[PDB]
DNA sequence: TTTTTTTTTTTTT
């Protein structure tokens, strides 16, 4: 491995030649413009305030707009629950909360349309629901190709310390000399002082819990507020609160959540 | 292993395309569909908890108010227990730890036969080819097992022989599993909830599996009778953890759902 | 068939049923747990020296005295003089070996010798499974009671494995201590500290094997050593363990009686 | 071996350890002289807050001014994001953060004009991306020999315990100083503060908020602390703390330094508080 | 067999039993625990390094004029003139080994034989010079030379669990086997929730370092803390732990030094 | 046998009570309560982090190496031979000579410095030692017993311990120590050693102003038996005024609070200041 | 395979 610094004359302009972008609020897409191949972003927000829905809606969004097999690793739950939390969210409604429509839209072969508008040419991949899940995450890249592999709910996966940090460390030096976006999500720790994170708490980079390897060797920390007390219940307030591209950690803006459909969308709030 | 996409084509539609009530911890119906045809309910706790405590007590009333034939096999004991808890529990006086009611009616013969009377029960005192006749020759549909432990390679190739059997008949095969020799903090019986990790013996008693309630309670508490049930791996409604309070009543000696 | 239809297996059950071995203090055991059984291995295990010794020379006492078994003893923690000394000015009330003036102001020494000794009762000891077979065989014992345990992983084992089968063979009442490990989270035992199941020294299987498990916890630095907490900690038959009760000493006599 | 204080009478005098002086900041420079062969060095601050492109522009600054051969073991991001920080940092921009730029250098091929104005000087080294790591930096000091070396994230080659694998390490590192007589800037990490605010945010770090161990402000010779405020009203001034100079005996405030968007260089802010 | 009956024991208690060495200095004990017993191990409990062998070669003086037993003194935490320096001086009430004035001044006075004679004129006590030999070195005690009360200085070089409880084990069993007073010191363990033992801190009897059994096969725990850091270094706290003989334990007494001489002596202290 | 009487115990200790003294110099209370290193015990240096703990001990190599003739021995394990052995010239002579290089350009032609070298090592008081312990302490033993170096020093024990594969890194200083004592009672050479204080809790750490106990010895826990004087400093970077606590010496019978130096930032030398 | 103490730091509790 011994590499001199002078056979880097065609690897670096080869290299020169973008992040994949994030829908739904352009002010992440301002302040990181994306994610890079070998990137390890770090979606958060509170023990309940909301982590599942807008990690499902950007794992829909880049895989039915921009042609990127997002390979999924998600492991709260089985896979006959996120592939119909896919489908219900993109026709815009509520599909594993009512009994009815789930019997009334199985009658009369709109089942086939819904299916056959998204699961088409193996843009969205699925995982079956811990040190032989990097193995089967390298064998989903290496195999299938996919672009963005998202991991979720980082208590199953695991003194959960050295536990915790041996985990961020082997995630993040896997994602070297790959590149692939492998977005984790991981929660915040009980508030051992102030109001709680069912409150509204303002998440500081000081809520993450297990160990402090979470905000050392993430490349963004995207927190969000499900303010659920707050007069908004139905805004994400978002924020960057780590970059190692840019720097700039602030309010990026707000996003808007709808009931009926299940998605939400960029807003126009202000304070 | 990972699986594609387009194998959950028609799935979702057999995703939206009971039967045996747990009586006794009545969140349990609501948590697991009851009991279908071969299941395998994990009864899991630590030595003492109340394994047999809890699992002999589904018998009787999956034997006689059910009408189901049940193959109890407690082989952590012997036949003259396991047809003495049947008795005093279907008769709300306890039996076993009493001293003068064992000689008082020796009436004995008629709470015997009565409860006896059907092909219900079929008692048992290489072992499968002695267990399996249950279900073929008799016609029994719950049947439970209770001690597996003393019962590399020579651990991991027995349930594959149960499991196999459970699908070709369709029967409720309950068979209890331990916990294990901890190390570290409180260990179980003090309170500890028990999450899916903290089982010995092997994976399989609590992955391949279907359904495992887990009991707990607070032994040296206000009461060491307040169990509390938890779902570890649920694949009927997916849903897991705790249901609700039961409580066992010296009194009387039902662990029965408050 | 190895399956037996239980309505046909009658008779053997007619033929088959058809409190016993109290405790003096803490009658909290005897209401709980009832009493003792043939073929058991009881364990009455706290810290070392809470006056363990206070308990189980107490009731090799009271078995030959009310309840007129034979009891062959077993005390490696001494000699069978230093444990036999005691018995006498037990039953006489007097605190024998603890004031050195009586001890040979009455030498009605054999008065106080013979009307506890006479009765061909107790069967003391200075290969201890040999000489406890004895004690079957060529001496019928029917209470055993042992001391200390921890001179004689499968070697912790393969003693109580070898006395778990001679409580099969012969259905003896028979008692045994060992001893706590050492907390390394907190405090001691011994300020009123509960004991778990897994406070036994040696190794991991000293619990499987054992039918009970009894425990002194006594504040030994504290305001008064002389209020124990009984616990038990385990129970094959009867279901409900814990806080059995809290025995005194009254220190002008020196009697484990219930308060 | 034994010896003795009789034998050294012209190979005393041979010491009488000319510095490698500092750059951004001269404060530092004055309570450190520089830097010597055989000596441990050691930079701290929160993640991201400074602890990379900050000392990739010390081994800019003592790899193509001062000629001294400079070699590297990032660790972190491999040679193919951290050549295009060296480019785009000599030419005072800001180089991989736009796509308005590298889009045009290679049509003509001004990115040649911008490239080998700094690595044809053959002074640079690198490694590409957990104990023989001391053998391969003996060869890139033993046979290429550049004459400061730097590693980067030590937290990767401690992934047993702790204090066994880093004490066995960091002592075999300050014996890699000695016999050798190397420069060496290592990268670690700080533990989470316990009450407050932490060390990214702006908290004052002290010297025993390190992680590891306790050996890391043992068997160092210089302990230079950056605290980036990123939530407070000035972003862009960062702080320099000595915390432990072994060499002259002053700690505390070096300076301060404020960091340029457009530029990539920080330069010497003389904010008064 | 072995096997004993308990009929036949008229005699063997007829010749059993047809208080003894008091300890010097705070005299609540020998009022509390009834002084040492034939045959039986011993525990001085005090902080490392704070006079662990001041409170005990004073009890083996003692019990050599007074009582004129064979008092033996094994050292092995220093050397054989250290230990006889401090035995001249003591009884004669001039602190000699902590001045050198006085080790000059009565060389030539011709005293020194005289203050040698006066109390070593007997041949009361004997010493050793530096474990399984140190088996045949206590037991030459008892048979070649009778001794009565052997002190026996070392833990830690004497282990060079299973050379800690053969230790304590094993030479518990051989002072019952010979009747002999074994006297032995202990070393308290290193602790970490808070202070030291050393700044006036209470101990429980877990403290003694390499294995657990020293609190099992002693006989009784003497008790030291001295709070160095404080009013005086002086000031020990006694406290009897352990007793198997009488029962009653608690805070026992308080003793000085009387800096002039260099003997513990009590006072009745109420604090 | 080696069971020896108390009786025939005359001419022992006549040839006995005929050292007492090698006195530190610093300051005055650490001659108090100490008077110095009696020859066969063992003394302990602690700072904190970079908190002179090789200042303290290069000064009282000197005042034992020159004003009494003693043979001294420095095994400095931090360093190497020349950082050293000329740290000891400008001690000497009164200037802070590698910490400043305008007197290192002044006095390398004239031979002023071949003058100071020929002073202080002209003579034999000073031996030096550079840098497992399978062969450490066999390699000190030449120097007390066929060189005759009077007084021995042990610098970073910290570095003898780190450098070896074992299974715990306790009994490895536990099994050495004693040797450490062993060696130093036997021949009655004074051993001075250097060990590190660890990791506190709450509060000020011991660089900036923590009362230090003896309980803090960083590596094992014997470190506060087999030891007769254990020395501690303390500082707060008024950043000079370091200040010493001796914790335990085994022969008298006080410790505490010893005195207050002050290090001098122009020639290098532990002026005793007043509070 | 498992037992028993004794140092040194990390989250969280
Ligand atoms: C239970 C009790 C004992 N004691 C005293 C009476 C006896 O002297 C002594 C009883 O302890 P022992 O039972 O005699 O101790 P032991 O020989 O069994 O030791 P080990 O546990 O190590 O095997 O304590 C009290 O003073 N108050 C009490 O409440
Ligand atoms: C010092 C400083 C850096 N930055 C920016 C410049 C770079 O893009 C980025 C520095 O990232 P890096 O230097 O690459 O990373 P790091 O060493 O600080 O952190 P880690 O230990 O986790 O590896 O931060 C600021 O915006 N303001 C500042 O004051
Ligand atoms: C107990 C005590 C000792 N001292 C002084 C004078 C004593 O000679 C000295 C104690 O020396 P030692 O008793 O010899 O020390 P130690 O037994 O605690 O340590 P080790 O096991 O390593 O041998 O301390 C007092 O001043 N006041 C006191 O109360
Ligand atoms: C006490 C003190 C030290 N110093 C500086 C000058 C000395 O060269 C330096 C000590 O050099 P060293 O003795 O080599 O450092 P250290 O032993 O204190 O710490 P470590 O070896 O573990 O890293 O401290 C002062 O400037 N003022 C002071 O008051
Ligand atoms: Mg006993
Ligand atoms: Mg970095
Ligand atoms: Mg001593
Ligand atoms: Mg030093």
């Amino acid at each position: 491995g011994v590499v001199s610094a002078l056979s880097l004359r065609e690897r670096i302009r080869e290299h020169l030649s973008v992040g994949l972008l994030f829908s739904g609020c352009t002010g992440i897409n301002d302040k990181t413009l994306g994610a890079r191949g070998g990137e390890v972003i770090m979606v958060t927000s509170g023990s309940g305030m909301g982590k599942s829905t807008f990690v499902r809606q950007q794992a829909l969004q880049w895989g039915t707009a921009m042609g990127k097999k997002v390979g999924l690793a998600m492991l709260q739950e089985s896979v006959e629950e996120t592939a119909e939390d896919l489908i219900g969210l993109h026709n815009r409604v509520r599909l594993r909360q009512s009994d009815s429509l789930k019997r009334e839209i199985i009658e009369n072969g709109k089942f086939d349309q819904w299916f056959d508008e998204l699961f088409g040419n193996d843009t969205f991949h699925l995982y079956d629901s811990t040190d032989r899940l990097l193995a089967k995450l390298a064998y989903m890249r290496s195999g299938l190709g996919c672009d963005v592999i998202i991991l979720d709910h980082i208590s199953i996966v695991v003194d959960e310390r050295k536990m915790i940090d041996n985990l961020m460390t082997k995630l993040k030096g896997f994602a070297k000399s790959t590149g692939v976006v492998l977005v984790v999500i991981c929660h915040l720790k009980n508030p051992d002082k102030g109001k709680a994170h069912e409150e509204g708490r303002p998440v500081s980079i000081t809520d993450l819990r297990g160990s402090g390897a979470l905000r050392q060797l993430s490349d963004t920390i995207i927190a969000l507020e499900r303010n659920q007390q707050g007069d908004m219940p139905n805004l994400v307030l978002v924020r960057i609160l780590k970059c190692r591209f840019t720097g700039d950690t602030g309010i990026a803006g707000y996003m808007e959540y709808n009931k009926e459909t299940g998605w939400l969308e960029p807003s126009s709030y202000s304070g």
